[PDB]
């Protein structure tokens, strides 16, 4: 109740994507230093691939000017080649025509052997979430996290999505992800109803909670319940594991398509 998320019900996924492009674009635009980057951590799906699309056909010269630096939210442990991933997707949408040094890139080779086990998973997919946390605390500005030894990366702008399990990134119901106050980056295997069947590296709760922007793109009816869940003052069920966005520091915006918003606006 001193979360105050932005909510807009776009009519289009059009809406949507222009939507999220302004929340990036005054980021970028905002900086006193220019000499620094607006660092942005991205979501996988098609609900994004459209955002990179206009980012692509629009606003290159920035990118290329290093105006942005890009890291992934969340990954599935699949080769990079490999259509599943998020990289694939959003290096054909965006990141194809960006400087190589703008986007911090993963390492999943210590994973792909183990990766689609959803048993035998775990220590690759830990193994994989170590190196990239390694890379994320050396790569971005960071903070220290009070009460520890420990500091976390300051993201400027973190994309997201709901899954119609509840889940946000790769924070899954009943993963280590949906509980990880330690790491960075912390790992999970997709709930019963969620695709692909491979295991997941995620920026943990603590990151997306320190980030200074988070907006969340959610479409579908299957997502109002999330939705719902989130946004009640007082908690109801069915609860889903991205309430924890209620306690964000930085702001929050929902960008929902109408059925996904059902009965949330007058």
């Amino acid at each position: 109740t001193s979360f105050a998320p932005t909510v807009k019900i776009c009519e289009n996924l059009s809406q949507m994507s222009f939507a999220a492009r302004e929340v990036i674009l005054a980021a970028i635009d905002a900086r006193v230093d220019k000499s620094v980057p607006v660092v942005l951590a991205l979501s996988g799906g098609s609900t994004p691939k459209r955002l990179y699309e206009e980012l692509h056909e629009k606003d290159l010269a920035l990118l290329q000017q290093h105006a942005v630096q890009f890291i992934l939210g969340d990954e599935r442990l699949l080769s990079e080649d490999d259509e599943q991933s998020n990289f694939s997707m959003a290096t054909k949408a965006l990141l194809r025509d960006v400087p190589s040094s703008d986007v911090i890139s993963i390492d999943r080779r210590a994973a792909l052997a183990t990766s689609k086990d959803e048993k035998g998973g775990l220590d690759g997919a830990w193994a994989v979430a170590q190196d990239y946390e390694v890379k994320l605390l050396n790569c971005l500005p960071c903070k220290q996290i009070n009460g520890t030894a420990k500091s976390v990366p300051v993201v400027d702008i973190v994309l997201l999505g709901f899954g119609s399990d509840g889940h946000t990134a790769s924070i899954f119901p009943d993963s280590v992800a949906a509980t990880d106050e330690e790491h960075v980056v912390s790992v999970s295997f997709p709930s019963p109803t969620m695709s692909p069947k491979v295991w997941r590296v995620t920026l943990s709760k603590t990151v997306i909670q320190y980030a200074k922007h988070v907006v969340v793109l959610a479409a579908g009816k299957d997502k109002n319940w999330v939705v719902r869940g989130v946004l009640s003052e007082s908690p109801t069920d069915p609860l889903p594991v991205s309430r924890f966005l209620r306690d964000c520091r930085g702001s929050v915006t929902l960008l929902l398509d109408p059925g996904a918003g059902e009965g949330v606006c007058a």
